[PDB]
């Protein structure tokens, strides 16, 4: 039978779509659950969702697994995760012209592009800045690009991908605050799938263990610059 | 209800006995599963065992969580593992003035010391070396130096804290070679019980983000030296 996953096709690197959005998906988290999904034996059948509704469609049992999700104390007390292979770190990026960010705490009567639905979104909900709600990353930098919010908490890897991208924009953008720690990123499940996460936990130690985790990593990521995960053993 | 947990307490700084070996078990490993227990309201019970004898006594059911394992594909086979909260990277350790023995590879036809019962145990016999079985790392280091054998496979964590505990020892060996990449470790567990899985994967991620694990973590280690697993997110 098939692996559904949901996911975002409009996340680069992670899920985005080749030949500048006409071509089939891919990216990092792509081909890593397709890889996963080849070895357990299986085809993988993607549905492509809004971020804001990725977890109630989970959720709604419209597929099985969602790629690149972020380990928090009440996703794991709702759903089964499986062994971390990436991470992220946190960014408060600004214009390079901001004056009056130095941290997060100061984001409090700004205003700040976040996806609609995040958990950073409802940081900077709790934070009492003023929410801009964009659809992507690329958006939200955008909308910082364009003066039309001071600043927008974004991972490494999707703002630095951007810079790749686009090293003529950049440059202008700077990096007010990080968090102190990068974050777990898993694969993300129902709540008692335990078999299914088992054999991707399987899976994803044999692709560190064969060279194939490294040469995913390396055809998305700057290995100085972006966090892997501890390996497996033999 | 308690939280059985097994293991050895001759493994500074994993596990070990207080006061020159004496007084309470005490460890990294052990002050972490006690923070976990404590946060689950559960009491802890110790049992010390024999590392050969470890697993067969989590197979039957005279404790419920091994600590401090490394993940491989047959242990995530037949086990339920705990979300990895520290790595290890294995060091090939040899006298200093040792000349013949620059990889893991050139260990056939040597003597070499491990612990009988692990994995590195079995990597040594399949490379074909004659093995020496040592009760623990520390004797490992001891074969060494009396020249009962020419080397030990020993990961990073208690070598360095044999260099951090006598220093003026450290001339006596070197680092041979290492893996090119370091090893997960986790709470290893009877496959079955997702629901102490989860909830210690949950604990794990509130004692990373309130600064717990850094405080455990740093009672112990050197942060330049050992590696950590990624932080998580609120």
């Amino acid at each position: 039978s098939a692996l559904r996953v949901g996911t975002d096709g409009i996340y680069p690197p992670h899920s985005f779509h080749a030949q500048d959005g006409r071509g089939e998906l891919t990216g990092f988290d792509i081909d890593l659950i397709k890889e996963v999904a080849h070895r357990l034996n299986l085809k993988v059948e993607f549905f492509e969702t809004a971020v804001s509704g990725l977890i109630t469609g989970l959720d709604t049992n419209r597929y099985d697994v969602l790629v690149n999700v972020a380990i928090t104390p009440e996703r794991q007390k709702k759903y089964d995760f499986s062994i971390p292979y990436i991470a992220h770190r946190v960014l408060l990026v600004v214009r390079s012209d901001q004056q009056d960010i130095r941290s997060f705490k100061d984001l409090t009567d700004k205003t700040v592009a976040q996806i609609l639905g995040t958990d950073l979104s409802r940081f900077a909900k709790e934070l009492k800045s003023h929410l801009v709600f964009s659809h992507n990353f690329e958006q939200s930098l955008q909308l910082l690009l364009s003066k039309r919010t001071d600043a927008t908490m974004i991972p490494d890897i999707p703002f630095f991908n951007f810079l790749e991208r686009r090293p003529h924009d950049g440059n202008l953008f700077k990096i007010a605050d990080r968090m102190k720690d990068n974050s777990a990123v898993a694969f993300m499940m129902r709540k008692g799938n335990n078999k299914l996460t088992r054999s991707i936990n399987e899976i994803l130690c044999a692709i560190h263990l064969d060279g194939t985790y490294k040469k995913i990593f390396d055809r998305y990521f700057d290995k100085n610059i972006i966090s892997s995960v501890p390996g497996c053993s033999s």
